[PDB]
């Protein structure tokens, strides 16, 4: 099992959640859906073609995985953001947070030495702040809506905050941080939670729909 191979998987994952999502499409939620997964699609073709693996010091890193968060993971905060009904302030506050999270990740990856970890510890607070605005203001918010609409964002709220505090544990054991997991393990890993947290996410919400 190739790198390669891994990120084929990914790529055809991604696809299939694009094309489901976009035949079930409220045109706003469907058309995020698409884009989450889209745009992870495409990321992922283009690793599987061998394109943007940087060389940094001893270590290879997939710039195509961060240009990706960096435009997914607000869309999935946005979202979020609709269930709990947030207006277009509590919106900036909370995608500013996200988008510190990843751009400190992406610069920590590209540098060789150790200020990466300065850079990873930026984004680990970062990500404690975003945490408390989706358990805490963003919860009191969706709270005003129906009770399934409010049910639906408390699922999709557990769903996001378990799964993404995983990743800074991946990212540091992995090649990018101690480079104590090694790539392929930790490709796969990444893989299965990106899947998870765009189609699973999204699968999700079409069956609340
Ligand atoms: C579809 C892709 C998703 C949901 C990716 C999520 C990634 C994260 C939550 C990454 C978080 C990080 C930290 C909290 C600290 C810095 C390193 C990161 C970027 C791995
Ligand atoms: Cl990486």
């Amino acid at each position: 099992v190739g790198l390669t191979t891994l990120f084929w998987l990914g790529a055809i994952g991604m696809l299939v959640g694009t094309l489901a999502f976009a035949w079930a499409g409220e045109r706003r939620y469907y058309v995020t859906l698409v884009g989450i997964s889209g745009i992870a699609a495409v990321a992922y073709v283009v690793m599987a073609l061998g394109v943007g693996w940087v060389p940094v010091a001893e270590r290879t890193v997939f710039a195509p995985r961060y240009i990706d968060w960096i435009l997914t993971t607000p869309l999935i905060v946005y979202f979020l953001g609709l269930l709990a009904g947030l207006d277009s302030r509590e919106f900036g506050i909370v995608i500013t947070l996200n988008t510190v999270v990843m751009l400190a990740g992406f610069a920590g990856a590209m540098v060789p030495g150790i200020e990466r970890y300065a850079l990873f510890g930026m984004g680990a607070v970062a990500f404690l702040g975003l945490v408390y605005y989706l358990v805490g203001p963003m919860t009191e918010s969706a709270s005003q809506r129906s009770s399934g609409i409010k049910s639906l964002y408390v699922r999709l709220r557990n769903l996001t905050v378990i799964l993404w505090a995983i990743y800074p544990f991946i990212w540091l054991l992995g090649p990018p941080g101690v480079a104590l997991l090694t790539p392929t393990v930790d490709v796969a890993l990444i893989v299965y939670l990106d899947l998870v947290t765009k189609v699973g996410f999204g699968f999700i919400a079409l069956d609340a729909a």
